[PDB]
């Protein structure tokens, strides 16, 4: 009966797109090279961003035919977030990467369990809650990302359940989750209102197994045995700049 | 069974702009598409003036869509002579559909002389920084059978519902349109805020509450971006 | 205890959208062939029709679902596909890109009755709008349509039409079976000159327990009725 | 403890369902259009050698709507030989105006929750009715019907948790229908577990398509489709002749 | 109470379909050219089989869905994704279009121990068919496997287990875990050199309570053994 409440940071683009080699393939190497420049450009504005404190961004390459690059990029509003979006269709090369998915979401930091000491201060001027709501990326070796909803089926409905329930259900899966610091890192987009499903779900680790280890503990939570509804899974490999030429040449 | 008065007819439509086949013509021949759409518009506006309809543009963030066009006829032919006269203008054919909902302003009896229900049945649209839409249903799914509920019953939910959606005045504004028989669910919700972040929490707040915790379907959701007809000169130069 | 049917002109709905994309390549004289080659089949259609052994109508579709439905109804499966393939070869069609599909019979749940041919038989009124959506019955849990005794579904099936009947005059009904021969079990096609009456009569239905328990719903579409005369207009950019 | 059906198994089944790609096929001139009906006219005189030498069967039907417009369905002894019938049409050059909208995999089934033979130490592949089950002659009727259907396995209502006196009662009381309409409706199982996305592939043949209709509604209120039938799409057609491609593919 | 695993090779399932219309555009001698380069792209994942660092091999696909399914097993993520990056990268990739691909890990669940490496590092058996498809275990209701006590789902892992060891020998099967890479929880290959021993494995597991209540399927392939050699006349017309 009590809904949750939210804390938000940076609005959230994961930008997953395939790369048309057959297309790629019949360009010479000079206007191939001049494409890759103008991406080095746009890629040097977004460190710029990030550098000044207005945002993140990272680069992964997916593994499957579901993409072969997601682009997963923070902004302080939508507006700057659909300007970035622009840019980067605009861009010569973004003719050759082609949309195959898109998540919208805002970092969350839910009240179900506290973030801060509680009494009349500013959450937002709480510089570990700010490390929250506008995550630093780490560059770790791989990154999975799929969205979530909680179910509202029979029995099993979320949305009936009283919050002291709620916060227990949460309370216990965060207790696995923290069993996974250092390995495993997770940022949470909240989407209810943004996009398709009501979280989009970020983890970082450097040993993509942990993935399996902390999502599979997760499932026998009753949070989320009980309560999780999946979308689509998508695990990559760190990208760096460095990496595209390559990447980018038959 | 529930009663409604209805007034304008509803075309969403959204749109993914073809950047790779836009950059492929001339700028002369650019100007002369945008200059056409232009005029388009701007007999919209006249419609909009003269008191028989609306009409407003959204750019629409992630791959889903770059824009939505938000059109309110009032008759079915005008809403869909509106929608050919688009698609039949140069630039459509860089302006690729990727979804659509039709529907028609709807207040529910949970008059038409009336100009408080005229200032609802035929919408202004505010210039909100920011749109939200989706499509939404109720369910009739075992035990969570909104339309077997007697009336007094899906009185006091819509009643509960209300009560919240009444502590975002001023923050958020919403337009429902009934589309039983008209689409593929049984209401398009549009939202408009100058924070999009009321929108998560309207909508998240009513989640909780049993009208949707136990009875809503939800469809895509939508989120965007006022535009203006004069900021598509500046969208569409690359 | 399965119902029995009385089954009439077999159907389809022929969805398709528009290329305006190429029909604007096409130089002006083209377009005219095009059109004039329409408007010949066309006029085969309405020969069938007068001599009774069909029936067709032109809607325009709102949305991006499609730009025209073509719902055409023979007395033979054969001859269906026929009209299917003729107007597939059409250089026209060639623009009009298909969207959705669907084939049924016209179903009564005997054929020298006179009233009973006028409803297995439909003549089309023309009226201003169409809706159309299939719908199968709920075989779930218990919400079982299929495993409900006769007389519990007779009286849910009594309950309906009584709703149905105080539409008269407001929404003439077309109800395809469609069991065995599409994806759903019914296909619905509504005509009316007040397009709310849709809205009107489907919600008042969904609250009634034969469809409020065991009613499964496809796509809906909503049209105009579009004559001859008005389609030089709309294929004129 | 739950005892699964046993299975007898024929021919392997591929439903290839086509539609013509007629905007293409109009820009061929008849000259070449007339040539790549040769090649297929051949490559179906070649099937034709296969059935006579009782190595397959196959025919075509024309599909009333847009999921096709023709459908392809073809038998053989083996995955390999079927494979090769797959590729071998799809390098026909007519082959690129039929385009792919949906397929299904399966082989031809006989379950053992009724006897096809009397009990006993007799090879059933060797008894001339079981195979004529088995490795079906295609009936030239005037109609098709396909559907594929996989049996629920949802709450209570959950085939595969039945014990097999219960699920043998379930088929006895379906095949006491589909025998009701023996001389109106043949039907061919395909089983497809392990091969396809569904349990069985399912085609019905008659020279009146009402018949269709007819036994599909009345098993939908025998209790093993009522409450166990999970179906996918329907799709039915009309029998078309390799005499009848010629004047089909004229525009 | 969850499971725990080991976990060996990370497995990519690539399933193309060959595009015969624009293949057959291209001139016999470009066409032999593209193959030469395949041809040396996969002796080149030879050499990595023979140095024992993954494993490889190639099925044609019965259907529409699929003409071909390419199934590699390396030792990191980074190097699966190489060996797809180089193969899109091929010039008659452009011809196999990408209809769908699955994620996993060879996965030994506790339901250098040589005996344990042979599993999670498998050598694929030269088996003339092919079974794919994923599945997941349901959280429906009464049914769901991840509520289940460990007692209780060890019982059914048990059980499960012995349908499956009376198939050694005519059966290999190969589970890859996908919690966290796919969408489903497992991808399921079963390899044989009869066919019918896939539909006979999988519906003798449908009957058994772990999969008759648990079990969520996607979508089934099979295939035939292509070897490397065999390529150049699939591909000619
Ligand atoms: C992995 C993974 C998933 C998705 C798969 C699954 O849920 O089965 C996953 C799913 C979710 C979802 C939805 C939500 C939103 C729930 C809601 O608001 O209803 C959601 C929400 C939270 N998670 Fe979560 N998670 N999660 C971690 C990993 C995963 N988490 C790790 C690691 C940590 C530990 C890091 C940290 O301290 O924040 C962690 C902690 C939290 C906390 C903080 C609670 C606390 O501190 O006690 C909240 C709130
Ligand atoms: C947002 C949103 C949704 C979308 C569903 C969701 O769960 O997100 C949403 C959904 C629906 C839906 C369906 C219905 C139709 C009920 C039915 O006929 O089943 C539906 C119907 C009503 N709503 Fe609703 N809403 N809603 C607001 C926002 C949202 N509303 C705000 C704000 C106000 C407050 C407006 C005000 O009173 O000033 C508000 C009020 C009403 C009133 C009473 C208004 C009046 O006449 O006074 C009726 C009736
Ligand atoms: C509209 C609409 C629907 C769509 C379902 C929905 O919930 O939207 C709709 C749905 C169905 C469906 C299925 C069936 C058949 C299902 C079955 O179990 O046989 C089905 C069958 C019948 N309907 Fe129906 N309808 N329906 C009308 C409009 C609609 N109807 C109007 C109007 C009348 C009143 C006209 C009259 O009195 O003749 C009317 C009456 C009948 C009668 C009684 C007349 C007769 O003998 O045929 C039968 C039987
Ligand atoms: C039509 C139709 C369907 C699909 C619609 C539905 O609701 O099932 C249909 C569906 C199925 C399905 C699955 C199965 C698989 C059962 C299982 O193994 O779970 C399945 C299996 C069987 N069917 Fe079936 N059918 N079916 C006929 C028509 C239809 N049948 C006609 C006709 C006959 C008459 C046979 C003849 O004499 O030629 C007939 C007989 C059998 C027998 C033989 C039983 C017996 O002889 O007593 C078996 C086994
Ligand atoms: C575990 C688990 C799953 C997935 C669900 C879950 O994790 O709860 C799981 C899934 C499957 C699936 C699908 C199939 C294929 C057919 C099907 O019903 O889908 C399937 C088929 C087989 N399994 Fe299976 N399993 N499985 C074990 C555990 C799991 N198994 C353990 C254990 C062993 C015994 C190995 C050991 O521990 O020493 C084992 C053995 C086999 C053998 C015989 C192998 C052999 O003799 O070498 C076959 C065939
Ligand atoms: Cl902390
Ligand atoms: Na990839
Ligand atoms: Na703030
Ligand atoms: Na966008
Ligand atoms: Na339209
Ligand atoms: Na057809
Ligand atoms: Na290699
Ligand atoms: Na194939």
């Amino acid at each position: 009966n009590e809904a949750v409440k939210t804390l938000d940071g940076w609005f959230c683009l994961h930008d997953f797109r395939s790369i048309d080699w057959a297309a790629w393939r019949e360009l010479n190497p000079g206007n191939q090279e001049l494409m890759l420049n103008e991406l080095s450009h746009f890629l040097s504005d977004m460190e710029i961003t990030k550098n000044i404190g207005e945002g993140e961004h990272t680069i992964y390459s997916i593994l499957g035919q579901k993409a072969d690059l997601v682009f997963f990029t923070l902004r302080d509003s939508l507006e700057a977030l659909n300007e970035v979006e622009n840019r980067f269709n605009k861009l010569a090369i973004a003719d050759y990467l082609l949309p195959t998915y898109s998540y919208i979401s805002v970092v969350e930091l839910s009240n179900y369990l506290a973030s801060h000491m509680a009494g009349g201060d500013d959450p937002y001027q709480n510089k570990g809650v700010r490390a929250r709501l506008y995550p630093a990326l780490p560059p770790k070796k791989h990154i999975c990302f799929y969205p979530m909803s909680k179910k509202r089926d029979g029995a099993d409905n979320w949305y009936m359940l009283p919050m002291e329930e709620r916060q227990q259900l949460i309370r216990d899966h965060g207790l696995i989750g923290r069993s996974y610091a250092g390995k495993v890192q997770q940022i949470i987009g909240g989407s209810i209102g943004f996009d398709d499903y009501e979280w989009g779900v970020t983890l970082f680790s450097d040993d993509a197994l942990e993935f399996k280890r902390i999502v599979t503990e997760m499932r026998f939570d009753e949070a989320s045995a009980r309560y999780a509804e999946f979308g689509s899974f998508f695990i990559g490999n760190l990208l760096l700049s460095e990496q595209l030429s390559k990447l980018f040449t038959i």
